[PDB]
């Protein structure tokens, strides 16, 4: 029957979904991904649904793909679900009308997430579910982890009985990722509630050639309106059926629900109508206020669609005098948001008293909706009664925001422990917290809640955990803001973040740091922290977690020492019980294992408890005094907007701080200087061969080649050692490789690549390097970049160019960034980038950090992220614009060659005209035109002058990962390349969906382990390259940096210049791949991927085909026979070998067979004499002809689809036979 | 100035669309196909818009493809339209939020058609325009062939000046294929109503590597709500 | 019981033949990403594309299946890009049966393909 | 002729177009059952999704 | 299954109005594009013939049985397999790992060895 | 004694302009929608109009 459980919203609902479904057509999108991956895992574990069968889950190319599959599965008689959210849900909309119009019992489980408008957010709101509002789906909301379980159950059960598809939703992150101690039903209990009649009826009405029917007909005016209205009965009956299952499940669980539920004062005067997790917090504030006399209440909406006013009014206290409807969305221009509009409707429909309805909006993209914000909504009802307000922000442009007083008292149930943990990415804090909740929830009868915040940075990111424990159910769907326990696990946070905000007076603060003596702590603790600690009379504890970790041989891992601090000091459990519980858990779990490591863990625990004593600070900390500034100059914008965001004070920024269209300026990352590397390379001048390979290879632009003549080294620091430049062209210069110790991510690719056996680059601790190199890097930045000295597209030469993409949030050693930094080094000042959503767009522009920057002349990449599915076409659009606009400039130019415009002007104008699509000549003359036309404001010339930003030929790039190119954006990419237009697409191939968590892609190879390919991918890698090479007019190439930096620059140079579409696919190493010796070996793995024949290099240049040459050129050699070693050195292949050895051996043998046949076909291509020719373009000539002009017979039909303004003339419609048949008939009939 | 004319709703609106637009990313779908086909024929005939240039029309692989293209042309500073309806309008929805979120003066001309549910219908109703209700587009309706001409003009001109994308719609078949004796303006009269400073500001804030910016950033809870509310003034 | 349940499944006894029908506009353009993903799946479905080399029903608009020099809407001065090679693109998979037919040339090659594809 | 070889066992996922307009534009339904009442189970979902509509029937 | 081009394309195209209208309207462009289509089908048929006479094939194995068991890609990896972002956060995410900020396995072992103290 | 309010700008819905067109003498007013949103309490234009009247507070 019942089973207690501590899980998040996603798993509570995947639990039920799995049980109730037979099929599942899936697509990954944050934050609903966890539900599909789990179902897939449970299907591999042999979990069975209520019919005794494992679920059939298949990953599609997109959510429009999955929805099309869900519609088919249902039409063919199988219970089906899908897990989705925001951009994903949008693609399901056309099929949702079809699914509901066909009265199918589908159930969609969505984690309501924001829509990408001014910016994308993976966070929680109702913008997406409200967008599917009109599709005919029933909509049933959940406001908690426990409710997600129950509503998921009701949804499935009612959909089967009523035949109206359902969409069960719960807030993205706020509920889906909130962990809570709940109770779930057993699959058998669910199975018992199913209406077998309805189920057999479902099976019998389904598609089957043994009893066929036609569905999806096309209808005219005569019958469409009646057919649309024929489904009314079902919609009339669905609320009663929902209510029915709300009761049936309640007789098994004991948790009752109604379509709409009232909570709070029976004679409430001020009531709020809400939906989602905000209800929990709202009920929690009500409990506090009403106990104090406040006549308030809340109506919780469960069934949003159908909206049943009778059920709404059944929940509305007759005493209600003011009522505010809260919407977790924004519909610009609408007279009011969805729920507000619905409530207004019910009141007028009633025709009686009108209570005064106020509209309010909250929590867009996971914005906090705290007790202070709820109190503010209620105060508004008794005070100002401000309408169409917003809560959670400071609206100072249009004044719609409600004032909020944050000194409002804690409203969490009496006796709730609230804890905050501040960790470093990958230090174990989150896992330890998740394990702390599991231990307490399973060995106590306390309620537990856990919620975590993460960083946009992929390496060295901050984490802040919020946990609550209590004897009373926890309805706190907001962060912890009044802590009983605060833990700072990285001593470096002490000086940058507000670690102690809101900690309760007398609360405990444990800090991990080696600052054990007073002198040390005083020297390292900001005064602000000392005052707080002293005035709030905090029980402060210092513990050098790294020393104990090392002393017990755990080598600096602090997870277990900090976990021990929590059980001993958080006060949730008795010391004895906690440590007993703890040690048993250490025994039971653990990474590698062995009874020895177990012992190191039992050692750390005990070494920690003994060292966990209060740090007894002096009273004088009360009057500790402020520090004098020693910080670098920055941007007004970095100072004003980006920094506040980085220090986690982003919510204090009002609306006026942002651009209305959502734009951000390039280059904000230039001041981040996080300094998160453990080890940074150190240049060793004596061994340097001055090759610039280190700089070329850096995933973060952390190495700076310096080439200065001696007069430029005048104010240079003593240790700014610079060698004499090696080179015919570089005689008088001095050369120095300058490390940017603060921007370096500690990967190791450079040192690993450095050619001399006696390395010119050696990894060293950051402390040994920063004092010397921070000032040196500052000086080196003043040195002009010698871009003119050597060719821009030569190895060494390219690194003497300004990189226009620097210091991104990509992971240390990322396989994608090195490629994009050098592309910018070749074309940056002329480029437009149409980036597909993915890793590329996350490190490329997740606010407030902007890696892309401008050069010394303010030129840089115009960057944009449209959607995941459209990158190719987003870029084709930019290109259509330059075509149209530059074509307009050309017509103007060709016209001004007739004015009293100077001869200088006309000669430069003819120049521009002559080399307009030539980047050199368009610029050589475009700059002359900039000078000769300066100040001209009137006439053909004044217009021409305002078009200078169009003079030089632009370079349109479309960037995207493999999932974009091979799956979701594939149809669009294919169409854009097929267009013949001059665009360049750069696909970073990680062979997996990287950013969303390692989900299988069609680019994923045979045998690779990933989500949805968990026993090894069983279909080979799609050959995108060869597929597009069938065009003949598209330049296609594959590159791999670690194998050849010069082939990569040749490809870039040949692709950009090709007067047509280019497709360049590059092997990108990724953390999801599991490189066993580190990402510092990426360059080496890229090398081996080519040498083993896994990733052969080649180029298909159509212009050679036009000279009678073979367009296909193979750039790499035959498989060397090291694939086995190449595969086994990556965990994505090596895990299968450990788990499923028999299968691994086969799949690895298959991958080898595959690349063997493939290289052979490639060789066959390179040796051919037969090739598709190519002609550059085609001029825009005037004239056009309709296909039906002058035809002998009818060229169009009698249908409304073919009707055009000039249709309708008499013609032979082929009902009298062939021309010859008629002529013969005629001659046989004379009469 | 004025010119009397007997045409249907589609051509009365294609008349204006052509003159006011520079680029057009297209996909055919009944009953708005006539508009795109006419714009293409007029471009071959070398008809000129208000800037004295023929329109740049390219057919895409779908209306999602076309909307993806329309957002791109606008981001890069070119006036752009598209002609669509029902199932096609649905595929443009993700881009419509982006096009309006980024305050772009696009203009969609839609022959409001029914949505396929129990059955498909190429016929007229407002199920589709109501589906794009929440996208942040301004919606300007027409009730006749002659108003299709006029609202098509107001939509373009106001989108340029206001920066809010517009969606001019009229009933599928009932207005789009109804022929009437109307009166249309000349391209020059239309050109004279254009707010040139708004149009110069559109060009200047557009994507160009000679004065770059980053658009389409990923945003956290700390700032998304504020960023979403920053466009209020325009609306 | 088990047998009564099995008896209710008789409409499932004989192996079904899932067919996907579509014209060129569908296969070469709009439904192409999905078609490509379904054939990539390796599952047993049969897709029959009727290639009119144009979007027929909506009034002769150009398709990627439209050959070079053909007059159609949006290719009104003759389509200036060749016909996309869908057949050869999908043959790259190795695990997908691909064929072309033309009734007027060979009725038996058409029956052979159908029998071999199904 | 396809229905003459497999008609009684077939499911048809048809993409929008002429195929779906002569195939089932109401009230005319050319697809028929055999003497045994077996015949093609026909359905039109959308224009863009036929392959996946059919993939689902198969799922 | 079919034989090499019989040289009648020109006639086959001119018998259809989709091709014949261009010849009437835009004569030189028509002759050009008709010569292009003939060239294309020639190169294509030859490419098809090349395929037919090949000795190099992509193998095929029918299907694959629904086997029990699955493993996560990050299982037993030496370094962090997942990042610090909300996108990658899963129920069992959160354990300590080497996030590549100290350099390669070798670099660290070397550094450690060069630092004994 | 009958009339009609024709909506030109549907979005943004400006209540002030809607009431600017409403005869003070209007006593019953029906809102016509050319759509069907199954299960919604009412169609789009209807919902918007009801909104303007409650917002009015008259
Ligand atoms: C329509 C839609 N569905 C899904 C998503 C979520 N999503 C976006 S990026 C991505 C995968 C990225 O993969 P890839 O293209 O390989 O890029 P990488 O991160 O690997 O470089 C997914 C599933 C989305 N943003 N929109
Ligand atoms: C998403 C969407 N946009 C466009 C249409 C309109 N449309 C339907 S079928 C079709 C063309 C038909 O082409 P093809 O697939 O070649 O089929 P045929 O008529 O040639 O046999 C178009 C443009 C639609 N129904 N839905
Ligand atoms: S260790 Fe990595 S991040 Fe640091 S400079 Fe070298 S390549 Fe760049
Ligand atoms: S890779 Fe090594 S040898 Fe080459 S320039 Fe850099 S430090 Fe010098
Ligand atoms: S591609 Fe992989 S290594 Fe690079 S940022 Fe993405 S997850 Fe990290
Ligand atoms: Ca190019
Ligand atoms: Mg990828
Ligand atoms: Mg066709």
């Amino acid at each position: 029957g019942k089973k207690m459980m501590t899980t998040d919203g996603n798993t509570a609902t995947a639990h039920v979904a799995y049980a109730m479904s037979e099929v599942a057509a899936i697509y990954p999108i944050t934050p609903s991904s966890t539900m599909g991956e789990e179902a897939d895992d449970w299907a591999a574990q042999g979990r069975k649904n209520i019919f005794g069968q494992t679920l059939t889950i298949r990953e599609m190319q997109s959510e429009a793909g999955a929805a099309g599959a869900v519609h088919g599965a249902l039409a063919a008689g199988a219970l089906t679900t899908t897990f989705t959210a925001s951009q994903g849900l949008l693609l399901m909309i056309p099929n949702m009308y079809k699914i509901s119009g066909e009265l199918l019992p589908g159930v969609f489980h969505v984690t309501a997430r924001a829509i990408a408008a001014h910016a994308l957010s993976i966070f929680g709101d109702h913008q997406d579910i409200y967008a599917a509002r009109q599709t005919g789906f029933a909509m049933l909301a959940s406001s908690s982890v426990q409710e997600a379980h129950d509503m998921a159950l009701v949804a499935h059960l009612a959909a089967i009985e009523s035949n109206v598809p359902f969409m069960h939703f719960f807030d993205g992150f706020r509920t889906s990722h909130e962990i809570q101690k709940i109770e779930v039903l057993d699959y058998a209990d669910m199975a018992s509630l199913v209406n077998q009649k309805a189920l057999a009826e479902f099976r019998a009405k389904s598609m089957n050639p043994e009893h066929p029917h036609v569905r999806g007909t096309a209808q005219n005016p005569d019958i469409y309106f009646q057919g649309r209205e024929a489904a009314n009965p079902y919609y009339l009956k669905v609320p009663g059926i929902v209510a029915e299952y709300m009761q049936k499940v309640a007789s098994l669980t004991g948790r009752s629900y109604k379509l709409f539920d009232y909570v709070g004062a029976p004679d409430a005067e001020r009531v709020i109508v809400s939906m989602g997790s905000s209800c929990e917090t709202i009920e929690e504030v009500i409990n506090h206020l009403a106990a104090k006399g406040e006549k308030i209440g809340l109506i919780k909406v469960r069934l949003y669609r159908p909206f049943v006013s009778e059920a709404f009014f059944a929940a509305l206290p007759a005493s209600a005098k003011v009522i505010t409807v809260l919407d977790r969305t924004k519909e610009p221009g609408a007279p009011g948001d969805p729920l507000y509009l619905d409530v207004c409707s019910a009141f007028v429909e009633r025709g009686e008293a009108m209570p005064k309805i106020l509209a309010g909006r909250y929590g867009l993209g996971s914005k906090e909706f705290s007790p202070a914000m709820v109190k503010s909504v209620y105060d508004n009802m008794s005070g100002a009664k401000k309408n169409h307000f917003t809560v959670g922000i400071e609206d100072d442009v249009t004044g719609t925001s409600l004032p909020v007083d944050n000194a409002f008292a804690d409203t969490t149930p009496k006796g709730t422990i609230q804890c905050q943990f501040w960790g470093l990415g990958a230090d174990g804090t989150v896992g330890a917290n998740k394990q702390a909740i599991k231990i307490i929830g399973d060995n106590t009868d306390l309620f537990a809640q856990g919620y975590f915040s993460y960083d946009s940075k992929k390496s060295g990111g901050i984490t802040i955990s919020h946990l609550r424990f209590g004897e009373k159910p926890i309805q706190s769907t907001y962060l912890v803001n009044r802590a009983d326990y605060v833990a700072c696990h990285n001593p470096a946070y002490v000086g940058i973040y507000d670690i102690l905000e809101g900690i309760k007076d007398g609360g405990t603060f444990v800090l991990n740091s080696p600052w054990s003596s007073l002198e040390d702590m005083d020297k390292h603790l900001p005064s602000g922290i000392k005052r707080t600690i002293a005035n709030k009379k905090l029980k402060f504890y210092n513990i050098d977690a790294v020393k104990i970790a090392t002393d017990v041989g755990l080598g600096g891992r602090i997870n277990m020492i900090m976990q021990t601090a929590f059980f001993k000091l958080a006060g949730v459990l008795p010391f004895e019980k906690a440590v007993d519980l703890l040690k048993k858990s250490i025994h039971k779990a653990y990474g590698k294992k062995g009874e020895k490591i177990v012992k190191m863990n039992t050692d750390a625990v005990d070494q920690a408890v003994t060292s966990l004593q209060e740090f007894k600070y002096p009273d004088s900390w009360k009057d500790a005094p402020a520090e004098t500034k020693a910080e670098p100059m920055t941007n007004e914008f970095f100072k004003n907007v980006v920094k506040p965001i980085l220090t986690q004070q982003g919510d204090k920024l009002p609306v006026s701080a942002f651009e209305a269209d959502g734009r951000f300026p390039l280059g904000t990352s230039q001041f981040e200087k996080r300094g998160v590397a453990i080890n940074v390379p150190q240049w060793v001048p004596e061994n340097c061969i001055q090759c610039n390979q280190c700089a070329f290879v850096c995933p973060h632009s952390a190495i700076l080649p310096v080439l200065a003549k001696e007069e430029e080294l005048v104010g240079a620091p003593a240790n700014f050692t610079a060698l004499e430049a090696k080179g015919k062209e570089l005689k008088g210069y001095k050369f120095r490789i300058q490390i940017n110790t603060l921007d370096c991510m500690g990967c190791g690719n450079c040192a690993d690549i450095c050619p001399p056996k006696e390395k010119a680059l050696v990894m060293q601790p950051l402390d040994t390097q920063r004092d010397a190199q921070v000032p040196n890097l500052e000086y080196a930045a003043r040195i002009p970049v010698k871009s003119e000295v050597l060719p821009r597209d030569s190895l060494k030469g390219s690194q003497f160019q300004e990189p226009l993409m620097e210091f991104s949030g990509a992971c240390s050693g990322c396989g994608e960034t090195p490629y994009v930094r050098v592309i910018t080094q070749l074309f940056g000042e002329r480029m437009f980038i149409a980036n597909a959503t993915g890793c590329s767009s996350i490190w490329g522009a997740s606010a407030p950090s902007m890696p892309y920057k401008t050069n010394r002349l303010g030129q840089g990449p115009a960057w944009g992220n449209s959607l995941f599915e459209d990158a190719a076409e987003y870029g084709f659009g930019m290109n259509m614009s330059m075509f149209a606009r530059r074509t307009h400039l050309a017509d103007l130019a060709a016209k001004a060659l007739e004015s009293d415009a100077s001869g200088d002007v006309k000669e430069a104008l003819q120049g521009w005209l002559a080399g307009k699509n030539d980047p050199i000549k368009s610029k050589e003359y475009g700059d002359k035109l900039k000078k000769l036309l300066a100040g001209q404001k009137d006439g053909l010339l004044g217009q021409i002058a305002a078009m200078s930003d169009l003079y030089t030929k632009k370079s349109v790039w479309i960037f995207g990962g493999d999932g974009w190119a091979y799956d979701i954006g594939y149809g669009g990419l294919d169409h854009v390349l097929a267009s013949g237009e001059d665009v360049n697409v750069f696909v970073m191939d990680t062979e997996v969906y990287s950013n969303t968590g390692g989900q299988s892609s069609k680019a994923t190879p045979t045998g690779a382990v990933a989500k949805f390919a968990a026993a090894g991918k069983r279909t080979g890698k799609k050959d995108l390259a060869r597929m597009v090479m069938t065009y003949g007019y598209v330049y296609v190439a594959t590159v791999s940096m670690g194998y050849s930096k010069q082939q990569f620059l040749k490809v870039l140079k040949e692709a950009e210049s090709f007067p047509g579409p280019s497709l360049v696919i590059a092997y990108a190493t990724c953390i999801n791949q599991g490189l066993r010796k580190g990402m510092g070996k990426s360059q080496d793995v890229m090398n081996t991927a080519v040498k083993s024949g896994y990733w052969p290099l080649f180029r298909y240049d159509p212009r050679l085909a036009a000279q009678g040459k073979n367009p296909f050129q193979l750039d790499s050699k035959a498989p060397d026979g090291s694939v086995e070693e190449f595969l086994m050195a990556q965990n994505r292949f090596a895990v299968l070998d450990r788990s499923f050895p028999e299968d691994a051996k086969r799949l690895r043998a298959q991958v080898a067979h595959e690349l063997d046949v493939r290289f052979k076909e490639l060789e066959h291509m390179a040796a051919t004499n037969i090739f598709e020719s190519f002609a550059p373009a085609g001029g825009k000539a005037d004239g056009s002809v309709d296909f039906g002009e002058g035809a002998e017979f009818c060229t169009r039909d009698d249908t409304p689809m073919m009707a055009r303004p000039d249709s309708g003339e008499a013609c032979d419609q082929n009902r009298a036979g062939t021309s010859e048949q008629q002529g013969d008939l005629s001659k046989r009939t004379k009469k």
